[PDB]
């Protein structure tokens, strides 16, 4: 990555909150996290040694509710990945109004070099390190990058396991598999949301995307979603898809259920029928109406900031562009759907879920659309009239939105008195 997340969390807070009335010492909390915890996670290999990878769980803040977010596997992850992360869902689940605080965890871990027992290994002695620092109505955990339902279904069962059944332990996870206290329409969340809010910045743009050009980055859970719904829902042409080996363009189109079938059955896009093998960097750089970033973060910094081609980025992953990549777009004319507020989605049917998990009552898919339509339309208008108001770059606008909220809840508490 180019510049520390953490960095560029804290870079993003204090430039967004030159735009509005906070004191010193809210804003000195805000950029802290308050509480994180670095684990020992040890598991038996299938060879029988034991192997020790390194687990975190950090929670940024609690104020409006308890923590949310996902769990990430990931080689190339640090400390200070995960602290961005908590830092960005804190604002994710402000932005959407959700009583939730703000929460990430990981792993440092290169899941496709571990068996199917390994991984549910992993999984498990995750659960029993942080066991400590979670819960229902404490921290609740979600899938992530290189983690799926069954790894929370695997989560969910250990924590029962602790717990002795005591409470709501179907609560304490989201993304969970329907049999075991799962939510309809959470697969498709984050990909769900991300299309509403594209919807919604073309209608504020007056633009008709039927027929228009979308191209994708990252062909995981969000991505491939997010390409099968805009295909589908907005009725837009997926001229490019990519994963971390590389990328399929075509001017023609592409269909995402066969790019994910060759996926599938060869590990990657690439050499797929009728399309020419390319970059990232030349994704990236396509002449395209949407470009959805929905892969690892830091993607457009200075060295491509002036060569995004796209009338609307929708940061579908979590901080994709940097700031300064931020300022040349918006000096570009391109409209920019901010990373926690498009990808909202996702924890938006997480809150659904936690929701009918404590109750004991589920709904049903059109109560799901429903509502997650609502509050993603709610939650882009307000960030797109506050940064209409202020004349300020959509990202800012939304932590004028966001971090208010967070704010008014330590006011509530008593934690700043100013
Ligand atoms: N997971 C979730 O539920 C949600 C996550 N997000 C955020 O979105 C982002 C993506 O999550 P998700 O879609 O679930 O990812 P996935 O776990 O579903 O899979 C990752 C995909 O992105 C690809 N990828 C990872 N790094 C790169 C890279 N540097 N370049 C190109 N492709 C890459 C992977 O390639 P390959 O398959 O070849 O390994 C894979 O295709 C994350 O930052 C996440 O935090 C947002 C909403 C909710
Ligand atoms: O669905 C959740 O609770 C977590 C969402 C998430 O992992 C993310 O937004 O990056
Ligand atoms: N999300």
């Amino acid at each position: 990555v180019e510049i520390d997340p953490f960095e560029m969390a804290v870079k993003q807070l204090e430039r967004a909150a030159q735009y509005m009335d906070i004191s010193e010492e809210a804003l000195e909390w805000l950029k802290k996290p308050m509480r994180i915890v670095e684990v020992s996670v040890p598991i038996e290999m299938d060879d029988g040694s034991v192997k020790v990878f390194t687990g975190f769980r950090v929670q940024h803040n609690w104020a409006r509710g308890p923590t949310k977010g996902g769990i990430r596997w990931h080689p190339a992850e640090t400390l200070s990945t995960v602290k961005a992360l908590a830092t960005w869902m804190t604002w994710k689940v402000a932005v959407v109004d959700l009583p939730y605080g703000g929460g990430k965890g990981g792993i440092i871990v290169n899941p496709k070099e571990l068996s199917e027992r390994e991984q549910e290994r992993l999984a498990r002695a995750y659960i029993r390190a942080v066991y400590d620092v979670i819960g229902p109505w404490t921290d609740i955990p979600a899938p992530d990058v290189y983690t799926n339902p069954k790894i929370m279904g695997w989560m969910m069962d250990e924590y029962e396991t602790i717990m002795r059944r005591k409470g709501p332990a179907f609560g304490v996870i989201t993304g969970k598999p329907l049999s075991i206290g799962g939510s309809l329409g959470r697969g498709t969340a984050t990909a769900q949301g991300a299309i509403f809010t594209i919807r919604e910045a073309a209608k504020a743009l007056g633009i008709d995307l039927k027929g228009k050009k979308i191209a994708v980055q990252g062909y995981g859970n969000a991505g491939y979603y997010t390409a099968k719904l805009a295909k589908e829902q907005l009725g837009m042409t997926v001229v490019a898809v990519s994963d971390s080996r590389g990328g399929i363009y075509n001017p023609d189109g592409l269909d995402p259920d066969e790019v994910l079938k060759w996926k599938r059955e060869h590990g990657s896009v690439k050499d797929f029928p009728g399309a020419t093998n390319i970059t990232n960097e030349e994704l990236l750089e396509l002449e395209v109406d949407v470009l959805a970033p929905a892969a690892i973060e830091e993607v457009i910094t200075e060295k491509n900031a002036d060569n995004i081609k796209a009338k609307i980025v929708a940061e579908v992953a979590n901080g994709p562009v940097t700031p300064e990549a931020d300022d040349i777009l918006r000096e570009k004319g391109i409209l920019q759907i901010p990373d926690f507020l498009c990808n909202a989605g996702g924890v938006t049917v997480s809150y659904f879920e936690w929701v009918q998990n404590i109750n004991g009552y589920y709904w049903t898919e059109e109560e799901v659309r429903e509502k997650l339509d609502k509050k993603m339309t709610k939650a882009f208008w307000e960030v797109y009239n506050t940064h209409k108001d202020k004349n300020i770059h959509m990202r800012d606008a939304a932590y004028v939105v966001a971090v208010s909220r967070v704010y008014q809840a330590m006011k509530d508490r008593g934690w700043v008195k100013k």
